[PDB]
């Protein structure tokens, strides 16, 4: 039925008047400055992501401030996200900065830290202390991005590895490790992400986009660094390699959503299966309910071309259709020469791809799976978007404080917006990353605390009447859950 | 509940027994000779394409000849396939050029025909003239290349034998993010009729002169599988590509993948949903028969075909098991290469005698199936001859 | 999944705490006295039934006060019914009698006509006509009594506010195995339309002078409650039996037993699949009320209705769980009283207020469900008013 | 959907051109000649039950001859039905062969063989050695088809019980009687019965039905009664009380088939329970693939009046609403006044309430509840019907030879004729209590082994064709289970 949907499609009709789909930017020198985040929101960024691999403290509460800024100015509320650095493997140095490795040489590797300035082809340092423990005969190194491919062949002692070098690749100073078919144990956090962290509280960040997520103990490692002021923030567990993916029930289950960093579990992945492993991670957090991110790798090559190239814009439609939550813009917007129009662009496909999605299959496989007896709010959210489908009805209005239950209702599905009429500014921007969802603030210290529900409804409604989605005449399907309630509404 | 069946998935379970979809190949300048050639069909090519907007009447005999041998040699079928140069404008179907070129490939016993920029339904009816009554058996192909291809696309097919999603041509006129919905509509359109169809231009194509292809072409493959396309088509990757052998084996490598992702049941289920009834015999036998493939967990259907036709009519429900084809007739194999999920069996009737009770058709089927390492003792096989039979049997 | 659920059954088990169907009686020489009409209420009554075809307006005038009296000294609702005696052939649809008979109805204000021999859609707006304005209120069953009444049933229903069969007037001239299929037709498409239905007449008549009954009447009684009878109706058996108490009380172990076998899904399901869509928002709201009874196992719906329409709106769908409604009208209550699965709880305005944040109503719809055993601490109870409303609440 | 059915449904309409109910009579006085089997097999009589419980050897000699040479002499193959009289628990004699039983009175109930002749209205012989150790304390005796209620205060003794008679009734020499809520253990079969069966053996008979079944233990009782030479002979279990009810499951899975005995059952089991335990059995038998009667209290009334009545009526068309694939008829035909007039009746309200069954939804509630995987010859009958459904096919042809893979096929409930064809005699006889399915002999002793199927197959559509079932355009849905086979056949 997503196949009879395609039967009836027609290229030409008009597309929906409205974007389900959410889009995160990375900030860089290109973007930075208050007009440049303006001319990005206008684009259509929905969350403004910080890269802490790079910058000062210095350099993203200039982004926080110019993002801050930005949003006020056009009345809008954007999200705020962290990214984390994370735990790396790295080198050591190198006698001249350089070691021509060629391929049938023997080398060794060595977690001695005396051998951490003085490495040579021949013998030169990793800064993973583990590595003999977790590596054994027959099992890959990849350095530099996976380039360089070393074969691990025996213990020269319980610090050293004797390798064959299974292709040739100079190699520099400080280059990325890469273990693809060994468990690493790295701590969660490194000294700095805690430092990074912590700051991110003390500054108000919305979600911090954890790095290098390998099993669900782990989120409890970033949780419980984020402290007893941190609860409220949301953790979204970057999947970068085979321990995330094997672990991804437990990982969704502990976390508050997903990002599929397809450039990273790359390096150790052959990208069919990487494919394949997107599928599986978005059906996992659609079924959760909780948002997924589709990272790396999007429009990269419009970084410094007007245009993308056709595969690159089948990647971004075919996420949505895999049913991404969110598509991710890393260097393109960072220090990309057409930010605007990547992001436009970004928008548009997006638009495109929702108007070929049939939602209704979504709806139903979600639907099919619950458990019953279902709890109540479980119950009331599926009715309240069978209602929707059941009397054709053309906007919904959700009143939720924390999020939840506009994220329980957008799970399965409506076809048609989402308004979420909301007493917190921070679930606003929280909502930023849930597909389907707009959310509008209500002043319940200066406003009343409107026990009644009436306002809030009122409110909603008014919001989608200004969109154009609902005019007099058309339905509209209200809930309130946590006690709860459905109401379809005959808008006047 | 493809979503349901993603759930369950895993990255580090094997891959299936069997590759579903089905790779064309542009023979050129790369790839001419018969060890060439042989390397092509080892690493995955089960359609040989020549096109006619270059080199001559004898570089292209020189193709098929190459062809022939390599295949032969091999113990393989190869379908052969004739891509015309061709022409909101309306210029005739065929060129005088395309004519003369359809009635070559008739002499020569070509498979198929690509026809290009087909616009409306009668244009088919015109490659079919061309083509003459010694070429009435020749699958046309249509190219669909512009706006008024995807219009008129439901007549088109109708007439057709199969489509050809160009989404290069394609994305001359119309967005690249129409052309993907375009690439949606037509596959599925195809699927329903019931006929082939292929995927083509831009597929790997940074593969031409790199020795690996970018993330986001891969997945373009994938997706394509996904969307429900019987075949995947390389152009200048191996035409006059660097890498032809590697090339078709990633995306052979690709396919199988994605085919492991793939809920048939989906597609099966789907498509049955939309059958009038009541339905006519043919339609009914080729449904059930796939249905019982299901309650059953049957690991193999053997199908006895003569045109292929039952053939293309069972693969068009989606069963989720190896279809083995058993036909007296080497073109039908050929043909059958266009049509995924399908391996070909030809019975020589003039060295085994016309088996009009079906019982030796049937054994070499099922033998093939045994050997291809599908069904072994106690595992179930659907056998159907569609007059009509279906049969289902316990593997001894 | 009638048969599905049959599997699951046993006779061993204990019966359900509430029956759904209602009863309905005849009043008469044996019946018509307060203290008999009290042992008719405890028996199992909802409706008293006057058979206007004997007796004149004094008769009938001591049924109407003494069934009054009755419910009023027990505090419950009590409806009461006025049975015209009325005229392939067409005589006109009231006599004159009968138009003299509504307008007393009226006056005395009865809560519905049985409309005898109705053959025809306008003959029912003739009936409403015959009530005036100061009877709209009325609602209007029309008793179907031969061909033409089945022949246009459609219209009929249309117009009515319900039917009822009269399977031994319809015996006359159809063969006694087309009446128990017209039974069939009759109450299906009354279940489809959402208003009430009576199995009437030959019901357990051997007990009007026997004190038990034969085992086919048993059956009979049984299968009307599985066909999907709203009410089941006694005529002699209460009018002018020996044991009117008797039958009343079998009557109800009858229907009490039969909805122990019923598996209200089947019909939830069956008149859900009907539904055009888009549905409008009552129809909408009523079904997915019912949806949230099954999906969440809730053990009661209260619904707020102030004339009833809600109320068998919701009963339509066919919950497997009490509804209990509750109303500012007690009208509402007698009416409800021909609706399957409803007990109503009258809401007094004059003496509560209005209660437009409706906080009230349903704090006494969940205090009488709890009080009838039927809902819990920590039990779910479903609430609709329908401007519309669904509510899923947690008992505590 | 039998809702849905209902809705486009007009009693005006022509009936079905086919009955698949089939037809009980048992045999006695009115029906006993040749001439008399002939009217009853030409009203629609398929099997002739011989009621045990009276007659000698010698009279059911006579009810076979004549069944036979009915039979035989137009043409048809009618089965022929042993019902054993079973074990009884009966008084003792009293004196002046009567005792006035008085309500409040006490009495005594003993199994002291002694009293059997000298019974009084204070101490009576009961002959259930058993009886003391299966009442106890409060559980009730019914003497005289459940009309005497006495119940049971406590032991005078190891033999005797003190009773309270309940109700005034005066009982006579030698009545029967039922113990309601007790879990009587009289063996399977009564040596008379022993007897009979050995007879029915020899003077081959098709179908035993066994009276008073309660165990599925009992079940091989009664087959280990029929010995070796019996092993073909099918066995009907009599369900007749609450055990026969609690045991269902077992005793169906041991078992042929199920006759519903609801006058039996109703000496014990209220009659709203009756009606009940009815649907629960003769859905437990569709869903087993297994023939059930309806039997007792059919149309009993016209044993001696010209037409029954109304509720009589429908009790037999909600026999087959129910899913019954016979029902009987005992006094109406063993000595009424109208045997043919009773049988022709049952026939027309059978094939009136079949044009009014949606049979789609039996086939549907049955493939619901199969197990996936299916095993071959469960998928082979249950697609072939589908296939009827999706074809619009107008008969099926099931090739035969025990009659099983046609049970297999009826069980799923095609809407139009199934015609088996057989090589066994028996065969066609024992498929005579299967609705929906005719038989056609097939003489492969001398027309050949017929190895092709072609010949079968032929004789299958030629069958179909002079009844009228299909023409030249219709289809036809051919099987041959077990190595199996399917067609859609074309009629030429
Ligand atoms: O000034 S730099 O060019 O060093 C610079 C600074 C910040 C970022 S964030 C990213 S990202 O796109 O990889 O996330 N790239 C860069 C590059
Ligand atoms: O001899 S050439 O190198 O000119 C040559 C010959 C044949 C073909 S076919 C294709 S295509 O499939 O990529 O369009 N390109 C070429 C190029
Ligand atoms: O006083 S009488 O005994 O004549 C008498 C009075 C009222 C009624 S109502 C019915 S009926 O419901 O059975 O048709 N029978 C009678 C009989
Ligand atoms: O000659 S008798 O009237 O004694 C007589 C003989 C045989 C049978 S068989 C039945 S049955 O209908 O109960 O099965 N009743 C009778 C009655």
């Amino acid at each position: 039925s997503q196949l009879a949907h395609n039967l009836t499609l027609s290229i030409f009709d008009p597309v929906a008047n409205y974007r389900a789909a959410r889009i995160i930017c990375t900030i860089g020198p290109s973007t930075q400055s208050v007009e440049a985040l303006k001319g990005l929101i206008q684009s259509g960024m929905s969350v403004a992501r910080m890269n802490f691999s790079h910058g000062s403290h210095e350099y993203h509460q200039t982004t926080i401030n110019n993002v801050r800024q930005a949003a006020a100015e056009l009345g809008v509320n954007i999200a705020i996200a962290l990214d984390t650095k994370g735990p790396e493997i790295r080198t050591g140095q190198f006698v001249g900065g350089d070691a021509v490795m060629e391929r049938g040489a023997t080398c060794y590797v060595t977690t001695d830290p005396a051998f951490a300035d003085k490495g040579t082809k021949d013998k030169f340092y990793i800064d993973y202390q583990n590595l003999s423990k977790v590596v054994r005969p027959g099992n890959y190194i990849y350095i530099d991005d996976g380039i360089l491919i070393l074969q691990v062949q025996s213990h020269e002692d319980e610090q050293t590895l004797e390798c064959t070098v299974t292709n040739s690749h100079t190699i520099s100073d400080r280059r990325g490790v890469n273990l693809p078919g060994c468990d690493v144990d790295l701590p969660a956090v490194s000294a700095k992400d805690r430092v990074d962290l912590q700051f991110g509280v003390e500054q108000g960040v919305d979600m911090i986009f954890a790095s290098f997520i390998r099993s669900a103990e782990q989120v409890g490692d970033v949780r419980k660094a984020l402290g007893p002021k941190g609860r409220d923030i949301m953790i979204i567990c970057k999947i970068e390699n085979h321990q995330g993916v094997q672990n991804i029930d437990s990982i969704i289950e502990e976390s508050d959503g997903i990002m599929v960093a397809r450039g990273d579990l790359g390096v150790e992945i052959p990208a069919e299966k990487v494919v394949v492993a997107q599928k599986i991670l978005i059906s996992k957090c659609n079924v959760a309910g909780k948002p997924v991110i589709c990272a790396t790798q999007m429009l990269e090559s419009m970084t410094y071309n007007p245009r993308p190239t056709r595969a690159e814009v089948s990647d971004v439609a075919n996420a949505v259709f895999n049913g991404a939550d969110c598509v991710m813009l890393s260097g393109e917007t960072a220090k990309g020469k057409y930010p605007n129009e990547v992001v436009q662009y970004m928008a548009r496909i997006c638009l495109e791809a929702q108007s070929a999605l049939n939602e209704y299959v979504f709806f139903n496989s979600i639907k099919k799976l619950q458990h019953i007896p279902m709890s109540a709010d479980e119950a009331v959210c599926s009715s309240a978007v069978n209602s929707v489908y059941e009397t054709k009805a053309k906007a919904m209005v959700v009143l939720s404080n924390t999020g939840r239950s506009a994220r329980l209702v957008a799970k399965y599905r409506p076809n048609c917006p989402i308004v979420c009429v909301t007493t917190r500014l921070q679930t606003c921007r929280q909502l930023n990353i849930t597909q389907g969802v707009e959310s509008v603030f209500f002043d319940a210290d200066k406003l009343g605390h409107d026990e009644g529900k009436e306002h809030r409804v009122a409110a909603g409604v008014e919001f989608a009447k200004s969109k154009g989605y609902v005019q007099t005449g058309d339905y509209c399907v209200v809930i309130h859950a946590d006690a709860n309630q459905t109401r379809i509404l005959l808008v006047e």
